[PDB]
DNA sequence: TCGAATCCTGGATC
DNA sequence: TCCAGGATTCGA
């Protein structure tokens, strides 16, 4: 261990050097100092002792260039629980036993929060264990572990120690735990000298941040044709990278066919940077002026686009072939987790954060589209087989072309990822590292220990996960869930402001309105506006108005008129939920803990219990069987991990192989003895929520909640602001300005993020707080609420699409909808109030309001207020101009949500459903996608929009049917054709047979094994015809075929298709047309067709005919 | 002959 | 990290 320690010692010293080649030179002298905390590391430390300790390390920058590092010493530890009486002993015990390996050993009370008569204020014992090294704390808690596992087994002195917290939280969080240290923030730090511990401040008086530099790259590379690059093989072309606005790019002269000119480039005023170019004789020479270059440039932030598949890899598996090691010359390197990850400065990638919180729709991930839609410019793009010999001949186009992604990349980071990392790392205590790469899981849980840790409240060991759980009935399960919310449209067509339509509403259904008004206006104004009626200097005279117009509703019950359109949308529903019943994790308590809390006493108040769906899915086997079945494993011998090791009895497994064979030969055992073999059951049931357990889950969520209203307020400020310093001009106040509405527009969505991560922590596998029952309260009733809705809304108009969390419906026009108050306030003389509104924000009261909140008075007085609180509020989006709804080909499907909708301005305004396609698809179809949607906003009314489609829909199945001959015959390669690629090679798929597998076997034959020999296959093809009734997996075939020698090209299309005498050989004959046909007739189904039967309108393409059963079903009708 | 139940493999921006 | 889509098997 003494050498490994050593060995630690040679990596610390080799940092060292590392961090004086980036300047970072460690703190030597007695002092203080300011700087922002950017970032730091965990290492361990010699002592004048020389006894080598854990200590974290803590990175500075200056509001100069200049930097330091500064590192703390401080001992790990870990909790022990005794049996009765036994810590003094037990103490004397370990003290004995590990000598020289524990350093103090400690007894502190703490708040338990599952102890009986707990609110009572009775808390239990705990023993602390502290550790010089990360190492021996280790070992003791492996020796440690199996004596609880025994005791708990049973549930010479070990048998005593019955629990241990704590042991796995790491080691570098515990430090910011602990000390409050958190990044980002500016700090004040004294060095004493090494007799003292360095001491370490919190400002909150200095608000402007500095600038860190920041570089981002990319790199171009040879390629053979129809193959994936060799990172052995292949070579270098051109590598570019743009820093802090300036452009740099290198390029290999012995590939090129002539050296670049310096140029400019910019797609828009906003991304300002020219471009300057280094020039080589040699490829090896690139790689050295590069890592010179960043070396003198010494950068402290680096930017990529997917680090992991392509880049680094690259470069790595390219630089041993001339004896370069960039984990010499920047000291990057790879990481057992896979990734790159270096010392001194940290990757980053805006991938991740695309992936994690863009919420672009799927498969708009791919760069181009993402730059386009945030960044709002087209970036143009060359096919990659293009672009390998286009070097060849025109190489300032390719220069030209590579440039781009250099440009887009570093805007991209800096304007939208670069405020939102930093920003919401102020709040969590990980680096700045894993707070992009992590999940959302682990982030909310990093937040919560903090409170919990300042709460003084233990925390809880991981839940991991049981094996066959028995039912109550000793059933063994597989699975439980909660019963989901869920999406479906009830009715689907077009509707536009302007086009008649029909309505039936309830003639009774006013009247349940009509009796109410004055007290929903006057909750409308007092529940949300607060401004006393008093004010109101007009109340009656709109109240009248109101009572006219549904007077003049209820005159007619069932009417022709032209409709609105709504969203009702319950913002953020969820969180509000939570505070609004005081669910916390902790505090769902089970029954038979009310036998004992001292509070259960006649009149006690402060019980509630609320239902809940479960989902049981179980085998049918019974109690009995499942141990008759044990009885014979009891016999049974198994093969170990290696068959070279001895067999072994049941007793000797593992549960993860036990638990496999078991369910197994019972899942056998019930396929012959029983009829069906899973039985999925619902069930419901009641759960009493604990109301006054420690508040400090809600107050936390409260005071997210209030102060991302705070920021939102001070960048609307700010905003304006912004305006006044656009209209000053002055350069030095916009830059003031705008630093600070971005720096609260970040900060705003930070807590947007984390607020909506706090619902989905509490259902993760393994999380620390974790319970079923916070699914099933919040779930259910949330899901509840949309029913009241929809059986009020049902009966006023018709409701078109139910979300998760809102509503679409019509209105009709003569229904009231938008008013304006007047008053004497001088802060706000008249306010517009919305009806819909004031309508659900007091139904919704009647029903869900609380009636028993609590609240501790004075904690030695155990004197309790009651109270009551809501906050679900419904909000009104509307109106929109036009929407669009298709509808499944099959009878009576189920549907996930599928829509458009349009704003007056002709925008797109809001879809879904309309997905980038996966795995690829034909580009007739995508442009017949894109241009059907323009025909919708032409014609008078039902018949004339259709109208409108069809003399466009019919244009693509007029070219079809005709083959357009007078088209230019490469663009129907470019208007049919199939991209789909594959990731395994030939042999991996085994004997099986698909169009993918069936391209690679019949391409081989052009050019040979070798794009089998290695991995990964990318190609194009088309479906041929003469095999007819062969399925079309085998007719597939590759596009390259047309391109060949002529001679080769007759040979193998003589072999293809069995085809014996064939004289006419081009695509227009080969083609299997109609298929193509197919697809066409598969697509304008659904989304006209379908409709316009659907609303009785004419069948708007006679080429086409209606899939049977509806057919069937519209001849019964009419 | 016709309808329902069960077990299986793939998905990642490429 | 499990949902969704097709093929196989059993009942009437
Ligand atoms: S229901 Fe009342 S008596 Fe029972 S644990 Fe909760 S607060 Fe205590």
């Amino acid at each position: 261990s003494s050498v490994s320690a050593l060995k630690r010692l040679e990596r610390s010293q080799w940092t060292d050097k590392m961090d004086l080649r980036f300047g970072f030179e460690r703190l030597k002298e007695p002092g203080e100092k300011t700087g922002w905390l950017i970032n730091m590391h965990p290492t361990e430390i010699l002592d004048e002792d020389k006894r080598l300790g854990s200590a974290v390390d803590y990175y500075f920058i200056q509001d100069d260039g200049s930097r330091f590092k500064v590192a703390l010493p401080y001992k790990p530890y870990f909790y022990i629980a005794t049996r009765k009486g036994c810590e003094r002993e037990v103490s004397s015990f370990l003290s004995k036993k590990f000598q020289g390996k524990i350093a103090k050993v400690e007894t502190v009370p703490k708040e338990d929060l599952d102890l009986p008569n707990h609110l009572v204020g009775l808390k239990r014992n705990y023993i602390r264990l502290s550790f010089h090294t990360v190492e021996d704390l280790v070992k003791v808690r492996k020796e440690i572990s199996p004596a609880v596992k025994k005791n708990r087994e049973q549930d010479d002195q070990l048998d005593n120690i019955v629990d241990m917290r704590e042991y796995d939280v790491p080691y570098h969080i515990r430090l910011s735990i602990d000390l409050k240290i958190h990044v980002a923030h500016w700090y004040n730090v004294r060095y004493r000298g090494n007799a003292f511990p360095v001491e370490i401040t919190r400002r909150d008086d200095l608000v402007e941040r500095p600038d860190p530099v920041v570089l981002a790259f990319d790199i171009e590379t040879t390629k053979l044709p129809l193959k994936f690059p060799d990172a052995e093989t292949d070579q270098i072309m051109m590598i570019s990278y743009m820093i802090d606005g300036q452009g740099y790019l290198i390029t290999n002269r012995e590939i090129v066919s002539e050296d670049i000119e310096d140029f400019e480039f910019t797609p828009k005023p906003e991304y300002e940077g020219p471009f300057c170019v280094f020039n080589e004789p040699d490829e090896a020479h690139l790689i050295q002026r590069w890592f010179e270059h960043v070396q003198e440039t010494k950068p402290t932030i680096m930017v990529t686009y997917n680090g992991d598949f392509f880049d680094w890899p690259f470069v790595e598996a390219r630089a041993a072939v001339h004896g370069l090691s960039m984990q010499q010359e920047i000291g990057f390197q790879k990481d057992s987790q896979g990734e790159y990850k270096a010392p001194q400065c940290i990757h980053m990638d805006c991938l991740r954060w695309v992936k994690r919180d863009s919420y672009l729709p799927v498969g708009s991930h791919n760069l181009k589209a993402a730059a386009k839609a945030k960044l709002g410019y087209d970036p143009v793009e060359l096919d990659p087989e293009d672009m390998c010999r286009m070097a060849t001949e025109q190489p300032q186009t390719l220069a030209t072309y590579s440039v781009s992604d250099a440009v887009a990349t570093y805007y991209l980071y800096m304007k939208y990822v670069h405020p939102f990392i930093f920003a919401l790392c102020t709040i969590i205590p990980m680096e700045p590292d894993e707070v992009l790469r992590k999940g959302s899981g682990t982030l909310c849980e990093a937040l919560l220990m903090v409170q919990a840790f300042h709460a003084n409240i233990i925390f809880p060991n991981k839940q991991e996960q049981e094996f066959n759980k028995l039912t109550d009935d000793g059933h063994v399960l597989d699975s439980e869930t909660y019963v989901g919310g869920h999406v479906e449209a009830l009715e689907s067509g077009v509707f536009r402001s302007d086009i008649p339509c029909r309505f039936r509403m309830n003639p009774a259904a006013f009247d349940f309105l009509l009796q109410r008004v004055e007290k929903t206006l006057r909750h409308a104004l007092e529940e949300e506006e607060k401004v006393p009626v008093e004010q109101v200097t007009n109340f009656e005279e709109v109240c009248d108005e109101i009572k006219s117009k549904l007077a003049s509703l209820k005159d007619v019950p069932s009417r022709i008129e032209c409709p609105l359109i709504y969203h009702l949308d319950v913002g953020a529903m969820y969180p509000n939920i939570i505070l609004t019943n005081r669910l916390q994790p902790s505090a769902m308590v089970d029954e038979a803990t009310c036998a004992a809390c001292d509070f259960n006493k006649p009149g006690a108040n402060c019980q509630r219990k609320m239902a809940w769906q479960w989902r049981g899915e179980f085998m049918p086997a019974s109690r009995s069987e499942y141990h008759r079945i044990q009885h014979q494993l009891e016999s049974e011998k198994f093969p170990p991990l290696f068959p070279e090791g001895p067999a072994r009895a049941f007793h000797e497994l593992s549960r993860e192989e036990q638990a496999k064979y078991e369910k197994r030969r019972l899942a056998d055992y019930c396929r012959k003895a029983y009829k069906k073999i899973h039985i999925t059951k619902v069930e419901e049931r009641l759960t009493t929520i604990c109301q006054r357990e420690n508040s400090f889950y809600v107050d936390t969520v409260r005071a997210f909640r209030d102060r991302r209203y705070e920021f939102k307020g001070l960048h609307k400020v700010w905003k304006k602001k912004l305006s006044a310093a656009v209209e000053v001009g002055d350069a030095a106040e916009v830059k003031r300005c705008k630093n600070m509405e971005v720096l609260y527009d970040s900060l705003q969505l930070a807590h947007k993020c984390i607020l909506n991560s706090f619902y989905g922590y509490v259902m993760r596998k393994g999380a620390r707080w974790y319970s079923m029952e916070m699914a099933g309260i919040v779930c259910f009733t949330g899901a509840n609420i949309i029913t009241q809705a929809r059986e009020l809304i049902e009966q006023i108009g018709r409701p078109l699409e139910l979300d998760t969390d809102g509503i679409w419906c019509v209105l009709p026009n003569s229904f009231p909808e938008n008013f304006v108050f007047k008053t004497t306030n001088v802060k706000k003389p008249k306010v517009t109030i919305s009806y819909p509104g004031a309508m659900l924000n007091i139904m919704v009261k009647e029903g869900f309001t609380n009636d028993q909140y609590q609240e501790l008075a004075e904690p030695s007085s155990l004197t309790y207020v009651t109270r009551s609180e809501n906050s679900i509020f419904f909000e009104v989006d509307g109106p929109y101009l036009a929407m669009i709804l298709p509808a499944s080909k099959e009878e009576g499907k189920k549907l996930k949500k599928r829509y458009a909708v349009f704003n007056e301005d002709g925008s797109l305004a809001e879809l879904k459903g309309f997905e980038v396609k996966r795995r690829g698809e034909l580009q007739l179809i995508k442009i017949f996608q894109s241009s059907v949607f323009e025909a919708f906003l032409k014609g008078s009314t039902l018949e004339e929009v259709y109208g409108s489609v069809a003399k466009v829909a019919d244009y693509w199945l007029d070219v079809l049917y005709s083959k357009a001959a007078n088209m230019p015959d490469s663009e129907l390669f470019e208007l049919i054709s199939e991209n789909r690629s594959m990731s395994r090679k030939l042999e991996d798929y085994g004997e099986q047979k698909s169009t993918s597998i069936s391209t690679a076997k019949r391409l081989a034959e052009f050019l040979g094994d070798q794009m089998v020999k290695d991995a990964g296959l990318s190609c194009r093809y088309i479906i041929s015809r003469k095999p007819e009734g062969s399925p079309v997996t085998e007719r597939a075939i590759p596009l390259a075929i047309f391109q060949a020698e002529p001679t080769v090209r007759k040979h193998f299309l003589r072999k293809w298709l069995k085809s014996s005498s064939l004289q006419d050989f081009d695509i227009r004959a080969i083609l299997d047309w109609d298929y193509y046909i197919e697809r066409l007739g598969s697509a304008i189904q659904k989304i006209i067709t379908i409709p316009a039967a659907l609303q009785q309108v004419k069948n708007p393409v006679p080429r086409v005919k209606h899939p049977d059963w509806l057919h069937k079903k519209l001849l019964e009708k009419n």
